[PDB]
C-alpha cells in the first residue's frame, strides 16, 4: 500500500516521497516541495508569504517549474551552454524545495547541506542535472536541500522605499526555505543544528549575504562559497541605480502609460512573465560582459551597509567557511560579447580588441581606471602578441570578477576569527565541450562536488569518479567538522595565504590567490575609484 | 723647451706639461681659460669669451674647482671623498683641459668632451676619476673637459630678468664646445668629429645640448651614462626656480629683481653654499636646488616635449646604467639605512622612504608606488624592502627616464646602443648591500684601473680597456662594435650587460616598472 519511508510529516502536512536509484544503494528524495505561496498576480515582486498548511498528502515526487528566467540561445544545441538552461517549464509559480535522505530514513540526527544555484541573479534552477543531490547523499550520508527562488526582475527589480517592489525577494526565498530546514528537516533525519549552505557564483554571492545578513546568520552555522563573492562587483547594486533599471523597464513596457510606484508597480503586474523577461537585458547602462540587471539591492534592509563594509567590519567567531575558485575563471564569460572571442575559434585578439575588451570587462571605470588596468596586464616586452593578450583579457574579468573577491572575502574573514579553507579547481573534465583554450572554465567543478561522474549512463573516466568521491569526502567532511581534512589542507590566513590545488594528483599547497594581481582590485583601484 | 707642449690657440699662446702612462707619454693642456671670469657684477650673467692674452699661459695644472657645497656625511671615506673637490674653491673656474696623443697628433683625431656630474651642484673636471690620459693614450682621440658653474652660481634663476637669467652654467658648457669648435684642431682634434659624453648631470646636459638648436651644431654623437634630461630632478619650472631664488635671498638677509640679484652679489660664495639645500621644498633625497630651469630659451619646452616631437634621423646616442642605480642615494635621507648596516628596514620605514624618494606627488601617486614595488607574498621582508626601495629611487630617477629617451629617440629615427653595468670593482669601498651603485662605471670608461698604483686585478684592466674600445668605436663611426651590441629598438628593447664576462644581449630596461613611471604615473598626475 505505502512505504513509511517515503512519507513525512511537516508543519504544512503530509508529504510523499520516490525512491531514488544510485550506483551506491537507495535514496529517499522529496522534489518540489512547497516553501512559500505562489508569487502570482498580486504577489508578484512581493516578499515570499509561508506556505499554508494543506489537507491530505502532498506528492513531492519530481522537480517542479523553474523560475521565469531568460533563457541562453548563443550556442543552440551545445551541450555547454543547455546544461544551465531550464529543464522543467517556465512559471511563477516556482517557490519548491527538494530534500534527499538517506534510505531508510537516519536514526540519529545528521549534518544538512543546502544547496543555492547561480546564474547571475537572471537564471538557473535546482533542477539541473548538475545539481542532482543522489549521489552526494548516497556516498557521505548527509542531508541535502536545494531550494528555487526568484530571479531576474521577478526576484531583485526594486523601487527602493516602496512596499509593492522592495526589492531583494529572491534572496528572501532564500530565507524562507532556511527557515523551513529549520522547522521540518529533523523530520527527513537532518540535524538543524548542522547546516552548511553551499554555493556557487551568484549562489555564493547569495552564501555570502546570509552570512552578512543577521536575521539570516542564525539559520546555518558553516558556509562554503565557490566561484563567487558577495563583494563581487557585479553581485549588488545601489539604491538610485536599482530605481533608474526598474523605472527603465517599466517605461520599455508601457509603464506608465516614473511616478507613485503604487501605480508603477501595479502595471507592471498586468504584464505577461515573458514580456518582462524580453526587455531585461536593454536595462543595463553600458555594453559588458559580467552584469547582470537585476541583483541584490544594497538598500539597508537585507543589508545594512554593503558587503564591503560588513566584511571588513564583522566579527566572525565561531564560523568556518571554505572558498575557492577554477583555474580559468574569465575564459567563459569572454565569448558573450568581448570582441574577437568566440568557442569556435582560438579567440587571438589583437592589441586593439584587448583595449576594447577592458572596458566591456570592467564596465563604468574612469579612463584613468582603464589605464591602470592595461598598465597591469600587459607584458610590455610582448605588450601586442595575440594569445598572451587572449590570456590577459580572461585573468581581467577572472580576477575583477570572481578570483580576488574571494581572496578579500577570505582574508578578511580569516583575520578577523574565522577559520578559512581555500581551493583552486584545476581538472579540466574530459567531457568538457567547450574549446581547449578556456581551460577550467567557471561552474565546471560543480559536477564533480555532486559527483556526477558517478552517474553510469556518463562517460567519465575511473580516474574522475575516484576524485569527484574525493571532493565530495571534503565537502562533507567540512559540513560536519568545519574542516575538510581527516597530505593535509591547512587554513588560508591573510599572512601566509595557503590554498591547495584539487586535481587528479594528490593535494598541493601553494601561497596567494593571485596576490599580486589583487593588490590591484582590493587594494589600490578603490583608491583610484575615490579621486 | 719641448715643441709639443706648446700651442697656439685664438686666445693666445700655452704650455702643456708631458704625462706617463703605462702605455706611454701623452700631451696634457690643463686649466686652460675659455671665459671671463664670472666674478663680482658677472656673477649668475652668461658667460664671456676669454679676451686674448700676451705671453705664454701655464697649462700644466688644473685650475680652481667651481664653488659647491662639499660632502661631510663619511669624512675620510674613500666613496665619498672621490667626489669631492681636490682643488681649492673659487668662482673664476671656468677653465678647461685637453688631453692629446704624444707627439700630438698631425691628422684630425676624433674629439671626446666630457660633462661632469653632480647633481648641478658639485663636481670638477680636475677629479682623479676623470683623468684623460688613458682614453687618449689607448684609442689615440683628444679628449677635452671643461668646468662649468654648479649650484646658484650657475643655475639661480628669476625668470624673464636680465641679472639672472637662469641655465648659465649650461651656457658655460656651451661656450666650451664653441671653444672646441674654434681651436681643437690647434691640438690635432677634428672639430667635425666631437662625442658628448657625460654622466649623472653631465648625462642630463648632454641631453639638454641634444634638445637645444645652438648647442646640436657645436658635436656630432652623445653618450648619457646614468641620466637624461627629462628625469623628475634635471629641470625645474618657472614658478618653483622664482620661489628658491628668493628664498636663497631671503635666507642670506637680502635684501625688484634687480635690487634682489644686487644684494646677492654682495654675498661670499661660501654664503650662497652654506645655505642652498635648505631652499627645497621637502625633505628628499636625489632633488637638487638649483637645475636648469624651463623658460623657454635654452629649452624651447620641456625636454619631454621636446624628446616626443624630435626628429633624430642621423643621431647615434649611447645610453646606459649601472646595477643598482638607487642604493647610493639611500644613505643620504632614507629612514634606516647607513652603508655601516645592512639597512634591513622596516615596512614602515620603506612607506616613510617612498614619500622621500618620490617627492612632491600626492598621496594617491605614493600608494599607486607602493603597490608597483610590493611583494604582496613577502610584504614585510626586511631584505626585499631594502632592494624594493633602492629599485624606487634608481627607476623614478635614473632608469626610466633613461629608457624613455632610449625608446623615443630610436623610434623617432636616431641609433641607440643601451647597456646595464654589472661588475662591482674588487676596490669598491661601499658596503655588497648597495651592488654596482651610481658612478662607479665611470673609472672603467676612463681606463683608471690601468694606473699601476691602484689594486685592480688583470681581469678588470682587460675589462677596462675592453669598454674603451667600445667608446671610442662609438666616437669614431657611431657604432660601439668591431658577440655583437644590437642597437635598442623601442619593440625589442634590446641591450647588453658590462661585465667581465662576454657581452650577453637582454631584452627591456625594466620594462615592468618603467611603464608604470613613463606610460601610467603621468596620467595618474594629470587627474
Ligand atoms: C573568430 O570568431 C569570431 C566570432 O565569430 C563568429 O564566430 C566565428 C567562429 C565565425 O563563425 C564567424 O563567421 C562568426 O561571425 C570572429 O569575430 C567576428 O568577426 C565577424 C567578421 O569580421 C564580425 O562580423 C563579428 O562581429 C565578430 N564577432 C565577435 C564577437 O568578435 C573573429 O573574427 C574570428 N577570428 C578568427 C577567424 O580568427
Ligand atoms: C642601521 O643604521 C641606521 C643609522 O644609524 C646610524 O648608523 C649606524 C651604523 C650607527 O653608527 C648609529 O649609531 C647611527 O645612528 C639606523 O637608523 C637609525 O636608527 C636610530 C636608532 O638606533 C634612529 O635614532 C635614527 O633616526 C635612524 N636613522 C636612520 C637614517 O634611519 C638603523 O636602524 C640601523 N639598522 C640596523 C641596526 O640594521
Ligand atoms: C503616495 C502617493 O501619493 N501616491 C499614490 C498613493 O497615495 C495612492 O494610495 C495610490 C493608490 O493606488 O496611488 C499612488
Amino acid at each position: 500500500r505505502e512505504d513509511a519511508e517515503l512519507l513525512v510529516t511537516v508543519r504544512g502536512g503530509r508529504l510523499r516521497g520516490i525512491r531514488l536509484k544510485t550506483p551506491g544503494g537507495p535514496v529517499s528524495a522529496f522534489l518540489g516541495i512547497p516553501f512559500a505561496e505562489p508569487p502570482m498576480g498580486p504577489r508578484r515582486f512581493l516578499p515570499p508569504e509561508p506556505k499554508q498548511p494543506w489537507s491530505g498528502v502532498v506528492d513531492a515526487t519530481t522537480f517542479q517549474s523553474v523560475c521565469y528566467q531568460y533563457v541562453d540561445t548563443l550556442y543552440p544545441g551545445f551541450e555547454g551552454t543547455e546544461m544551465w538552461n531550464p529543464n522543467r517549464e517556465l512559471s511563477e509559480d516556482c517557490l519548491y524545495l527538494n530534500v534527499w535522505t538517506p534510505y531508510p530514513r537516519p536514526t540519529s540526527p545528521t549534518p544538512v547541506l543546502v544547496w543555492i544555484y547561480g546564474g547571475g541573479f537572471y537564471s538557473g534552477a535546482s533542477s539541473l542535472d548538475v545539481y542532482d543531490g543522489r549521489f552526494l547523499v548516497q556516498a557521505e550520508r548527509t542531508v541535502l536541500v536545494s531550494m528555487n527562488y526568484r530571479v531576474g526582475a521577478f526576484g531583485f527589480l526594486a523601487l527602493p522605499g516602496s512596499r509593492e517592489a522592495p526589492g531583494n525577494v529572491g534572496l528572501l526565498d532564500q530565507r524562507l526555505a532556511l527557515q523551513w530546514v529549520q522547522e521540518n528537516v529533523a523530520a527527513f533525519g537532518g540535524d538543524p543544528t548542522s547546516v552548511t549552505l553551499f554555493g556557487e557564483s551568484a549562489g555564493a554571492a547569495s552564501v555570502g549575504m546570509h552570512l552578512l545578513s543577521p536575521p539570516s546568520r542564525g539559520l546555518f552555522h558553516r558556509a562554503v562559497l565557490q566561484s563567487g563573492a558577495p563583494n563581487g562587483p557585479w553581485a549588488t547594486v545601489g539604491m538610485g541605480e536599482a530605481r533608474r533599471r526598474a523605472t527603465q523597464l517599466a517605461h520599455l513596457v508601457g509603464c506608465p502609460p516614473g511616478g507613485n510606484d503604487t501605480e508603477l508597480v501595479a502595471c507592471l503586474r498586468t504584464r505577461p512573465a515573458q514580456v518582462l523577461v524580453n526587455h531585461e537585458w536593454h536595462v543595463l547602462p553600458q555594453e559588458s560582459v559580467f552584469r547582470f540587471s537585476f541583483v541584490p539591492v544594497v538598500d539597508g534592509d537585507f543589508l545594512s551597509d554593503t558587503p564591503e563594509a560588513l566584511i571588513n567590519a564583522g566579527d566572525f567567531h565561531g564560523l568556518q567557511v571554505l572558498v575557492g575558485v577554477v583555474k580559468d575563471e574569465g575564459s567563459y564569460f569572454l565569448v558573450y560579447g568581448a570582441p574577437g572571442f568566440s568557442k569556435d575559434n582560438e579567440s587571438l585578439i589583437s592589441r586593439a580588441e584587448f583595449l576594447a575588451g577592458v572596458r566591456v570587462g570592467v564596465p563604468q571605470v574612469s579612463d584613468l581606471a582603464a589605464e591602470a588596468v592595461v598598465l597591469h596586464y600587459t607584458d610590455w616586452l610582448h605588450p601586442e602578441d595575440p594569445a598572451r593578450l587572449r590570456e590577459a583579457l580572461s585573468d581581467v574579468v577572472g580576477d575583477h570578477n570572481v578570483v580576488c573577491p574571494v581572496a578579500q572575502l577570505a582574508g578578511r574573514l580569516a583575520a578577523q576569527g574565522a577559520r578559512v579553507y581555500a581551493y583552486v579547481f584545476e581538472h579540466r573534465a574530459s567531457t568538457l565541450s567547450w574549446p581547449l583554450w578556456m581551460g577550467v572554465p567557471h561552474g565546471y567543478e560543480i559536477e564533480f562536488i555532486f559527483g556526477i561522474p558517478l552517474d553510469p549512463s556518463r562517460n567519465y573516466t575511473a580516474e574522475e569518479k575516484i576524485f569527484a568521491q574525493r571532493l565530495m569526502r571534503y565537502w562533507a567532511n567540512f559540513a560536519r567538522t568545519g574542516d575538510p581534512n581527516e597530505p593535509q589542507w591547512p587554513p588560508y590566513t591573510a599572512g601566509a595565504q595557503q590554498y591547495v590545488s584539487l586535481d587528479l594528483r594528490p593535494l598541493e599547497v601553494r601561497r596567494g590567490l593571485r596576490a599580486q594581481a589583487c593588490a590591484f582590485w582590493n587594494r589600490f583601484l578603490p583608491k583610484l575609484l575615490s579621486a
